[PDB]
């Protein structure tokens, strides 16, 4: 006669390179019956200022993988590893050269700079050099959105026309996955055909790669047009599901829960208005499931918020939306009230009213607060009630104008702010078309407030428009919030995310991590810049800033993770 | 243009046959945007003496179907189902006439007496005529096993000749899996497509169906090949996990514990033998794995149990271990020491010296309890030590023997065995190439007694055997076993199973459950009859006895259970 599988490289088994192929940028030692403890592992710097990846390695993965996981490799490159453990009392080490082959990416046109993303390290303070972010972005496919889900024909349309289209089907894009290291080096790839394949017409392996989050067993959860996923470092896919039936159109974020459930953003196909048609809805259902793929909970936000609520619709960049597009960036949206149903900017379900993008759950009492990029935040209960919301008054009728928490300054003094948000002689601002609503290890609740429609306006000229990171501690009981904290109002444009970004609050180093997914969007021609930074809590200094620059013009990034590979292997 | 939808049947939507695709006998109401609830399902009996079959519908299973579940249909008939709920506080009712199309089996040849497996129901007792039966057996392909595992080459052949086999991968067949009801009628198919491909060669759909087990939602696990699978009764294919990268060849058994994991019997790849040759074992490794498909923990039973002890693998039916010879059948099996690697009777880990069958967990003290066919039956601990063992003491050396359970009669008095478990005076008697050792609601252990190798020999004529169903009482404390309730010893080989085949006991009616799959086995060119029974557990007293005969002559069932549509759909 046959083949010999690869014989032993050392002291245990044959050193694997991407044993489920679907990470070219790890490998596995067999461990060929041996048996052991105490494991670490060592991936060394590529030269005088590489960095040096390391971490321990738990029971479960040692048996879930037979084997070693090796996770940090550089591309094309002859790495250097030592792996240590014990073994009958004896503490035993090997040194590996694990040599790998290249990163690719499949898809590529005239559009295209180069294959791959580039970086930029601007800024990397001391005792910051170990960091690792996972970077979740997106490249442009040669088709573009080649598929619509089919909807039913309106009452007032013509009698030879064909069914319209409804849902988002369309929202369908190729993934650019990796981790990034503070010389800008990659040191991990998620092969694009793990889970996409655009040239195929298989909607199973269709949409758009998001909401990668961490698990209680350092794993992620991801989501990708009508199917959910959880994988580990290694590339082993863990978990696939289909959506439910009644659902569809999986976005933006996916969240693991202490209960062994699972939070998801969806539309729900087959809505029967009020009016009798049927659509798919757009981005404004909740589902829990748990790990067999069944259905918990559903939140129809269709009749616990308000979708006929234009205030801050009304007020929107006509450029963005991610979509985006762009003959038509900078000028104010115009609502029309025969606007036909779809991933369009509109009231009503069947529309994009409320375009929520961000889940977290709140243990303390058993609900769910979110991030409604075009209405604001709101935390609802498990008992399907709106418990408050975090936005300017404008538009809101009772009974959800009286869930509005009322600003107060650090002494707990009402603050004077208008229906729009413009508050006087304070720091104190709203959030508008943001992202990332999460709860901090602090319990308070971090966003980032993208600043798009701010104040519920355009303002004059374009360049006028900031992003900030915020911060706020909220009082249920009274019903009020206060501002804690901030950044970035004061870098201008070139700080600026119209869209996507996140935000999330380290309590190890003390600082607030930001990525900004948008920067230069509309800068036609010009790659879309991602920026990662670490902030001191403290003195407000930048400790890590890094840009990750578009290999397209013009094609934003969604998300990115500061990953701890302490972590990755329980 | 397009095609609508089917439009609604009544009051809620329309009603879709086979959903998923893989349960033609059952159907779902679109709940069409309506929100009910106190939701009632009622399936009519056909005919005079048709069963009549009803549940209650829980919110998790209208969410999660986006409809109403409809479980219990005949093939090719105009079923009539009524479905009954509350809707804005009032009492509402439809009914349906739901026609079906048949069922198949794709796996026919000259064998094949006809089509589907016969039904003859020979009792059944008042108040037992709603009862139903998920019968879990399998019918033969054309091609027979095509496939092996490679392995590696042994020092002593043939410098010319090819590698040898291991492992266990023949063990495949085409699946059979419905549920009857006491009139003898197929009530619920499970299309053989949904896990099983035999006339293609991609082995993650190939296997041995097995292990259904039910699950604290009322849904099924099942294990088939290299992979395991969660399903419900809408055949919603809810998990799907290959099995971990070292481990191979899951059979018999798969049963989710309380804590949320798996448990698993398998054999384990690339096995390092002490002479250092690679072999994948057979039958001779448990995991616990979670909802990820990751390993929890394994028990490796090679390091635990014995495998040179021969007291029983010696005394076997050459004719059986499922696997079917049947020209030595009645013969008995000498061992030889050259035995080579693979699915064979023998000792050492390569062959099958254990032949695992049956898991349970034990929560009070987080062990488990293994039924192993060759050698008895064992609890071994979390710490991976053996507890107790159920066995006729030949041939256990220390530290084991030391483990073996005394028995004794209703006051504790020991009762006087030899080694080989003949007992003198008394009702008593162990297990011998047993099944199902599982735990029963009262606490106590049951098991199925097939009865090959009773006492350590074949009897002196093939039809001296007998099997049993058999429940025992156990001191862990003190180190003794007390039979408590037997039965079958007098029904001779009419209900001599010698393969496969279960019991349960069932709290609700105070009966012993039971499924005998392998009667008549050895009877060339004659069906073999799996035959379910209901034993009332106070007087003995048959009240249920229903056969099922197999499709093609000296074709194995695997086992059966008792389900109760009142949980299938929580």
């Amino acid at each position: 006669a046959g083949f010999k599988p690869a014989p032993p490289a050392g002291q245990l088994g044959a050193v694997i390179v991407d044993p489920y192929g679907n990470a070219p940028l790890t490998a596995l030692v067999d461990l060929d019956s041996h048996v052991i403890s105490d494991v670490k592992v060592t991936v060394h710097g590529k030269g005088e200022k590489g960095v040096e990846i390391s971490y321990p390695v738990g029971q479960e993965s040692l048996k879930t993988y037979d084997g070693v996981p090796i996770f940090g490799l550089y591309q094309k490159f002859a790495n250097k590893v030592t792996v240590e453990w014990k073994e009958n009392g004896k503490v035993m080490k090997d040194d590996y050269v694990v040599h790998t082959s290249a990163i690719v990416n499949n898809y590529m046109d005239n559009r295209s700079i180069s294959d791959l993303q580039q970086t930029k390290v601007i800024k990397v303070a001391p005792g910051f050099e170990d960091r690792l972010y996972l970077v979740n972005t997106h490249t442009f496919t040669a088709q573009g959105s080649d598929l619509h889900w089919h909807g039913e024909k309106d009452k007032n349309a013509g009698i030879l026309d064909a069914g319209p289209a409804t849902g988002a089907l369309p929202f369908d894009i190729a993934p650019f996955t990796f981790i990034v290291d503070t010389e800008g080096e990659y040191r991990w790839w998620l092969d694009q055909d793990t889970f996409y394949d655009g040239r195929d017409r298989d909607i199973n392996k269709r949409g758009y790669l998001m909401g990668i989050r961490e698990t209680p067993r350092g794993t992620f959860t991801a989501v990708q047009g009508q199917h959910w996923y959880e994988f580990d470092m290694m590339g082993q896919v863990l978990e696939d599901h289909k959506l439910p039936r009644g659902f569809a159109d999986a976005t933006h974020e996916s969240i693991e829960t202490p209960n062994g459930t699972v939070l998801l953003r969806v539309g729900k196909s087959n809505y029967r208005r009020d009016d009798g048609v049927h659509v798919t809805t757009i981005r404004d259902h909740i589902l829990e499931v748990d790990k067999s793929g069944r259905v918990v909970d559903v939140w129809d936000l269709t009749k616990i918020l308000d979708p006929k609520r234009d205030a801050l619709l009304g007020a929107l960049d006509a450029g963005a939306v991610v979509n985006v597009d762009l003959a038509h960036a900078g000028q104010q949206a115009k609502l029309e009230p025969d606007t036909p149903f779809g991933d369009a900017l509109g009231v009503g379900p069947g529309r994009n009213w409320a375009h929520v993008n961000s889940i977290a759950y709140d243990a303390k009492d058993d609900s769910i607060i979110l991030s409604s990029r075009h209405q604001g935040v709101v935390k609802i209960g498990r008992d399907k009630q709106v418990k408050w919301i975090l936005a300017p008054s404008k538009g809101w009728e009772k009974p959800l104008a009286s869930k509005l928490l009322k600003p107060v300054d650090a002494n707990g003094k009402p603050i004077t702010c208008n229906e729009n948000g413009l508050c006087e002689n304070s720091d104190f601002d709203f959030t508008y078309t943001q992202h990332t609503a999460w709860i901090s290890s602090k319990g308070t609740l971090t966003i980032f407030d993208n600043g798009d429609g701010r104040h519920l306006e355009q303002p004059a000229l374009p360049t006028m428009k900031y992003s900030r990171f915020v911060e706020y501690k909220i009082d249920e009981k009274k019903g009020t919030v206060q501002q804690v904290w901030e950044y970035g109002k004061e870098r201008g444009y070139d700080f600026y995310s119209p869209i996507t970004s996140i935000i999330e609050y380290q309590a190890d180093r003390n600082t607030m991590f930001g990525f900004g997914g948008s920067i230069h969007l509309f800068d036609v021609g010009q790659p879309t810049v991602g920026k990662l930074n670490e902030i001191d809590y403290k003195t407000k200094e930048v400790k890590v800033e890094i840009d990750v620059l578009s290999d397209k013009p013009n094609q934003t990034h969604y998300r990115a993770l500061l990953v701890r590979p302490q972590q990755m292997f329980k």
